[PDB]
């Protein structure tokens, strides 16, 4: 609905993981993030990219056949849309998204209903499987952090679990 797009969707794999994607040059760019993103800026995770997917994929919640790519349950985790923080620059700091993706340094203030706020991705040269890390921008803040894994577990768009996705389909 909103662009440009930020989707997260919680996804019941091989093993549990998160997708992230970020819409850019026309498709939606996506990392896979095994433990989901961090409200705490010193948490550090890792975002491996995978291929890209169709700006429609990110409504997408259901299930792919077990034994395809993407297989398994596919939930619709956050989503809203972004900014990016580094067009906020003086004169010749500015960078467009593609001018980042491909610098290796992401900055978006992120508009989900989950997730709102700055986070940072950049591109390593040495992680496995390709690795970018992903976290929280740091900013001020008192007190400990909510795990937002385990305090918003369900659906943005149905507000289904996870099992209810993949009874009905
Ligand atoms: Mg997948």
């Amino acid at each position: 609905i909103k662009h440009p797009i930020y989707v997260i969707q919680k996804h019941d794999a091989s093993h549990l993981h998160y997708d992230l994607r970020l819409e850019m040059g026309g498709v939606l760019k996506s990392w896979a993030v095994p433990k989901g993103p961090s409200l705490d800026p010193k948490v550090k995770r890792l975002a491996m990219p995978t291929e890209d997917h169709p700006i429609g994929y990110a409504t997408f919640e259901g299930v792919i056949p077990e034994g395809q790519y993407g297989g398994g349950t596919v939930m619709v985790w956050d989503i809203g849309t972004y900014r990016n923080l580094r067009e906020e620059k003086p004169e010749g700091s500015r960078m467009t998204i593609e001018q980042s993706y491909d610098q290796g340094k992401i900055e978006v203030f992120l508009e989900g209903k989950k997730l709102k706020g700055s986070y940072a991705l950049i591109r390593t040269g040495g992680i496995e499987k390709r690795g970018w890390l992903f976290f929280k921008m740091k900013e001020p803040h008192e007190g400990s952090y909510e795990d937002i894994e385990k305090a918003a577990p369900d659906s943005v768009l149905t507000g289904r679990t996870m099992d209810e996705i993949a009874k009905e389909g």
